[PDB]
């Protein structure tokens, strides 16, 4: 309840509340022509019900890879669970990893600073998040050593030729995919997760079948952790603990890793 935790939002889930493909709060977007000079656009999506309070953010980042696939189905799918969610458009001059973390970090600077009004007046700046597709996966763990205080990363089937991570200090989700060829698990996903603090609050999650352009197309088994681990980590909500620990064991899911109990 509101009164143990000021951040909790929405009604108490449920396993169909978080795989659900909107959860209660409606949801507005804003375009944004440029978040930063150098960095370009993107879209950010926003609950209009102001009532439980302001929320936290999470600033979104693509792939480098050409694929007409996207980010843009996390904007309602998290934002209706009771987030800002900033999706960044993609940006085929940024080849690296470390300039990936720089612009979703430009992003979340913007959503602070001058986004529209109607945004900032629903947002809680101190809780913040980063989130990305594999090269912005990379940027994920990035941006998250460059700026310790943020509350949560989810790098999705991320790409980083830096295999080190034993200085990021919040707490990460990392999904992998099985069958991904561009960056593959095994070099990738596995050793990012292994090398991030044991006394981290981690977890990591393989998806069955998946190729590395999973994390482009709806999917709930994504969904419904991705949800979970913002509301635990952005939000404090310890609501969301029953689905994180002990670990998931979703069909469509290969293997868990986790640091579960999260203290
Ligand atoms: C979507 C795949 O593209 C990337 O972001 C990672 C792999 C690459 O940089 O070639
Ligand atoms: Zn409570
Ligand atoms: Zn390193
Ligand atoms: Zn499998
Ligand atoms: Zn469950």
């Amino acid at each position: 309840g509101p009164q143990d935790n000021p951040y909790e939002r929405g009604p108490d889930p449920t396993e169909d509340s978080i795989e659900a493909i909107r959860g209660p709060f409606s949801v507005a977007t804003e375009r944004v022509s440029s978040f930063a000079s150098g960095f370009g656009g993107g879209t950010i999506y926003y609950p209009r019900e102001t009532d439980e309070g302001t929320f936290g953010a999470v600033a979104v980042a693509p792939g480098f890879t050409a694929s007409q696939g996207s980010m843009s189905w996390y904007g309602e799918r998290v934002a209706s669970q009771g987030f800002i969610v900033f999706t960044i458009d993609t940006n085929t001059r940024l080849d690296q990893p470390g300039q990936r973390g720089r612009q979703l970090l430009a992003a979340l600077d913007y959503l602070v600073e001058r986004s529209d009004r109607k945004v900032r007046e629903r947002l809680d700046p101190n809780r913040l998040a980063v989130m990305g597709h594999a090269m912005g996966g990379g940027g994920s763990l990035e941006a998250t050593v460059m700026r310790p205080s943020l509350k949560a990363s989810i790098p999705l089937t991320p790409w980083n030729l830096d295999k080190t991570w034993g200085q990021v200090q919040v707490p990460t989700f990392i999904i992998g995919a099985e069958l991904d060829t561009i960056a593959p698990v095994s070099t990738h996903a596995k050793p990012f997760y292994e090398s991030l603090p044991s006394s981290l609050p981690k977890a990591y999650m393989e998806l069955d079948g998946a190729t590395h352009f999973a994390p482009n197309i709806p999917n709930t088994t994504i969904a419904k952790y991705v949800i979970s681990w913002l509301k635990r980590f952005v939000d404090e909500d310890t609501r969301y603990s029953q689905f994180l620990c002990p670990n998931p064991t979703d069909r469509a899911i290969e293997e868990y890793r986790s640091t579960c109990p999260y203290k």
